[PDB]
């Protein structure tokens, strides 16, 4: 029952506001020269399509244009030729997809697409998420417990070098939270710029998207039509299951330091 | 705080859960994939024979030119106006609120160095403070639904069942006004703006204040005239959902922990 005060919670959606004015500014001022070479380069592709082919008009055109956009929307890969049998909906895609949608990521490269599968939806991710976030809590708690006593014992061997109070406790925070970056964020990111064309910028966006939960899509793994081993998504569901305990962790710290620069 | 077997339990059962959805899903599923996939080939195939002097590999160059542009964020559809963008001040702000909701929609994204980066800090910083005002929010709800169910409490009039079934009718009658308010309100006004269908609509708002966030419908997607205002309007409406869910939530969650706590 902490019942903050009206003025409280106020100030904060004030703040709240101010912070998003000042995202929006900046992103604007970053995207807006990207975008505008965006627009020549369609601009012009298109301009030299219909400059090369006499044959090609523009309502024509646009008809393909608008049947290959549908078929983005549709999932359906229109480059090449797709295979009807395989590599599409596979069991191992179709679990990760199930994961996505109850761990709330919801990346949407694959969507239901359908009327039952959309109705099918809504209620799997009602009654799904409440039964994860339970899983969640418990494997927080399990891994905190567990890394903590490696922590417990790991310092207990080192408590009588260098012994102090401050250097104790800023040593445990930090070998924890570069301790669990590593391997959490650090060797996936990794993993996937080996197995994929990715830079590695763009794997660690990838890492932080999915980790924070955002899933906002433009990258998901093994979203390429490239060969893939046969249990991919099963291992970076549980990788993101793992992973998810330590980042709300690493969330909770970062609000208390938050909470700190109040006063 | 829970037993390390029962962690492993409940990871079963939601493995279990998991494995029948992706089932369900792929058998729902691939009829319309095929109905597209022969959909988009006979396309393919009609264009090709219908323009003797365009060749395959033209073709495809195309493809991969407008999944490329699809993929930076712009439309192929129809002719673009340099002074209306994608990224405009408001589309930036609701963008931003997505980034800090976690809902990430994911048709706009930084496509840049430098923004991805802003994009990591930007979500990292913010999401801990957006956390503190849903749960100030949630709180303040809770603090009045309290004093509301209190003042109901009283029962010295005619026909008053056990506290037990007045508990449950409360509950009911507030998911209900919930529901009614904010996942069928909207979704009326959705559909009257964007001509959706009445299905899509309340999937819309449920993927949204859910907070999965598929992207397969944005307010701000379809490239029509809209209200100066319309997406603050939406991104306020998801706050104030998503904060009274919250609420409600952790009402709910209380509770639970009490009658745990009975018995
Ligand atoms: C309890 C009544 C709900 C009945 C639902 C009937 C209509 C369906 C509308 C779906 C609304 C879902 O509303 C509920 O909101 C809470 C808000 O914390 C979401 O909770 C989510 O919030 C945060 C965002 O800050 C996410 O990072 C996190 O993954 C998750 O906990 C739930 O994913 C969702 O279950
Ligand atoms: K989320
Ligand atoms: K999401
Ligand atoms: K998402």
């Amino acid at each position: 029952t902490t019942v903050m005060k009206w003025k409280t919670v106020l100030a904060i959606f004030l703040l709240v506001v101010l912070y998003l004015i000042i995202g929006a500014t900046v992103f604007k001022a970053l995207e807006q020269p990207e975008e505008g070479l965006q627009k020549y380069r369609i601009i012009q592709e298109k301009i030299d399509f219909l400059s090369m082919h006499t044959c090609v008009q523009t309502s024509e055109l646009e008809d393909l244009v608008k049947q290959v956009v549908l078929a983005i929307r549709a999932g359906v890969n229109p480059s090449g030729h797709p295979s009807q049998e395989s590599s599409m909906w596979d069991l191992s895609s179709s679990f990760f997809f199930a994961g996505t949608v109850i761990t709330t990521i919801g990346f949407g490269n694959v969507s239901p697409h359908t009327e039952g599968g959309r109705i099918f939806c809504i209620i799997y991710a009602l009654l799904g998420i409440p039964l994860f976030g339970f899983l969640l809590a418990g494997v927080g708690d399990q891994l905190g417990t567990i890394f903590g006593k490696g922590i417990a014992k790991v310092e207990k061997m080192f408590v009588k070098w260098n012994v102090s109070q401050t250097k104790i406790r800023v040593t445990s925070t930090v070998l924890f939270i570069l301790f669990g970056c590593l391997l959490f964020v650090a060797l996936p990111a990794l993993i996937f710029q080996h197995i994929e064309g990715w830079s590695a910028l763009e794997s660690i966006y990838f890492v932080v998207i999915t980790l924070t939960t955002i899933g906002f899509g433009d990258f998901v793994a093994g979203g390429s039509e490239i060969e893939y081993l046969d249990y991919y998504k099963p291992i970076v569901w549980f990788w993101i299951l793992v992973g998810l305990a330590y980042f709300a962790a690493v969330l909770s710290m970062i609000g208390d330091w938050l909470r700190v620069i109040s006063k």
